[PDB]
DNA sequence: GACCACGGCGCC
DNA sequence: AAGGGCGCCGTGGTC
């Protein structure tokens, strides 16, 4: 390369390199970009910033970030990640891709511009004739990345104070458990040691093992064992109360308080985009998409999540999006009479735990299923309705337990990819609509989103998105969704 | 201090 | 609903 002064040209690769992962708060180390032969290095990485059009490159989702935290509209674009990720949702790293597509990924900028320009030429030379992939592609995956750069910059307000009292509360509570249990076995000891609780119940006490664990062979302490264990002794129905103060305290309630940022008074999370193997997003650093729902406690940190003085939260949520993917997946003439009428599945087929099986192993089903694996033993992959693959190597392997196992991902992937490319086409298209209306997308939970919207325009909001996201897609059966409005999310209730 | 494997468990 | 998909915690441990 020939080594040339900042700015670079329209269109160029751009590297970039960060303190730290996350964009939010990171310090912008250095950034490069490259076009034709020429790398370009910038002298004063923030400042250079500004003289950029869009983010083109590897994890451009991540500069795009820093950009708008800084005042900034970079939007992300081309990016290969998202090209390797649709040939194959094994590439999850750009170590990986760039191991597998042609270069070494460095930690120098200019190398990193560099290794994108000729990444995405390796790529985009790959998806020639992919042509449903392409379109994921385009009208998708590059798209949808800007949507969560936009996401992750605005992110979502917490009431800290809340959870700093709770804090108190629940540290006094595990006081009392743990003095209960001490006291039952007769002296103290580590109760967050999974090994020194085995020695108690089964050596000391009389309990008897249920199960044992996977990769070294202990006696099992899983709340299914303790479950097993609950009529045997008393001590066990305290260590479960235990586990779930602890661990919504250890993993909710003292964490989520110190990520507030100091600039936006809210906490953001990082939505990746290429780290599932079935085409859902995953969330991190923190992960927003696994806050507490189902228990009491749960409920009071989900409480923690409020909107903005004057917005109102907006929940929608798709009522049972794999059952009525697996409908259209599979055509089964009966299982969408079942929807088209309007009718609750769980009831016209105990059977919620069925139609939930039925995912994993009505004929038409089972003509679904074992097409899937016909058509995944033969070509290698499976797909969902818009094209995209998983590769499932192990559906001929010679060990039952392995193959079972492939057989399950198999089946799983095109309806949970599907549900996951109906919502993602969903934000796509929803995005631009709520930004017209001042109202923004804060989070997204695999079937669920919500949003924050201006209290005076809120109800035309849930309409408007509700409506986008029903007619996303139509399917021989009706997508369903539940709007749900209010000042926290447990009120706005999901 | 950073990283690790494991068991365990939060959500979809 | 979680025989599928995730990410995060503390422990016991290395370096
Ligand atoms: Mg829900
Ligand atoms: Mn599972």
């Amino acid at each position: 390369l020939e080594e040339a002064p900042w700015p670079p040209p329209e269109g160029a690769f751009v590297g970039f390199v960060l303190s730290r992962k996350e964009p939010m708060w990171a310090d912008l180390l250095a950034l490069a970009a490259a076009r034709g032969g020429r790398v370009h290095r910038a002298p004063e990485p923030y400042k250079a910033l500004r003289d950029l059009k869009e983010a083109r490159g590897l994890l451009a989702k991540d500069l795009s970030v820093l950009a708008l935290r800084e005042g900034l509209g970079l939007p992300p674009g081309d990016d290969p990640m998202l090209l390797a990720y649709l040939l194959d949702p094994s590439n999850t790293t750009p170590e990986g891709v760039a191991r597998r597509y042609g270069g070494e990924w460095t930690e120098e900028a200019g190398e990193r511009a560099a290794l994108s320009e000729r990444l995405f030429a390796n790529l985009w030379g790959r998806l020639e004739g992919e042509e449903r992939l392409l379109w994921l592609y385009r009208e998708v995956e590059r798209p949808l990345s800007a949507v969560l750069a936009h996401m992750e910059a605005t992110g979502v307000r917490l009431d800290v104070a809340y959870l700093r009292a709770l804090s108190l509360e629940v540290a006094e509570e595990i006081a009392r458990l743990e003095a209960e249990v001490f006291r039952l076995a007769g002296h103290p000891f580590n109760l967050n040691s999974r090994d020194q609780l085995e020695r108690v119940l089964f050596d000391e006490l009389g309990l008897p093992a249920i199960g044992k664990t996977e990769k070294t062979g202990k006696r099992s302490t899983s709340a299914a064992v303790l479950e097993a264990l609950r009529e045997a002794h008393p001590i066990v129905e305290k260590i479960l109360q235990y586990r779930e103060l602890t661990k919504l305290k250890s993993t909710y309630i003292d964490p989520l308080p110190d990520l507030i940022h100091p600039r936006t008074g809210r906490l953001h999370t990082r939505f990746n985009q290429t780290a599932t193997a079935t085409g859902r997003l995953s969330s991190s650093d923190p992960n927003l998409q696994n806050i507490p729902v189902r228990t009491p406690l749960g409920q009071r940190i989900r409480r923690a999540f409020i909107a903005e003085e004057g917005w109102l939260l907006v929940a929608l949520d798709y009522s049972q999006i794999e059952l009525r993917v697996l409908a259209h997946l599979s055509g089964d003439e009966n299982l969408i009479r079942v929807f088209q009428e309007g009718r609750d599945i769980h009831t016209e087929t105990a059977a919620k735990t069925i139609n939930f099986g039925v995912l994993y192993g009505f004929p038409k089903v089972r003509a679904w299923l074992e097409k899937t694996l016909e058509e995944g033993r033969r070509r290698g992959y499976v797909e969902t309705l818009f094209g995209r693959r998983r590769y499932v190597p192990d559906l001929e392997a010679r060990v039952k337990s392995v193959r079972e196992a492939a057989e399950r991902m198999a089946f799983n992937m095109p309806v949970q990819g599907t549900a996951a490319d109906l919502m993602k086409l969903a934000m796509v298209k929803l995005f631009p609509r709520l930004e017209e209306m001042g109202a923004r997308m804060l989070l997204q939970v695999h079937d669920e989103l919500v949003l924050e919207a201006p209290k005076e325009r809120a109800e035309a909001v849930a309409r408007l998105a509700k409506e986008v996201m029903e007619g996303v897609y139509p399917l021989a059966v009706p997508l369903e969704v539940e709007v749900g409005i209010g000042e926290d999310w447990l009120s706005a209730k999901e």
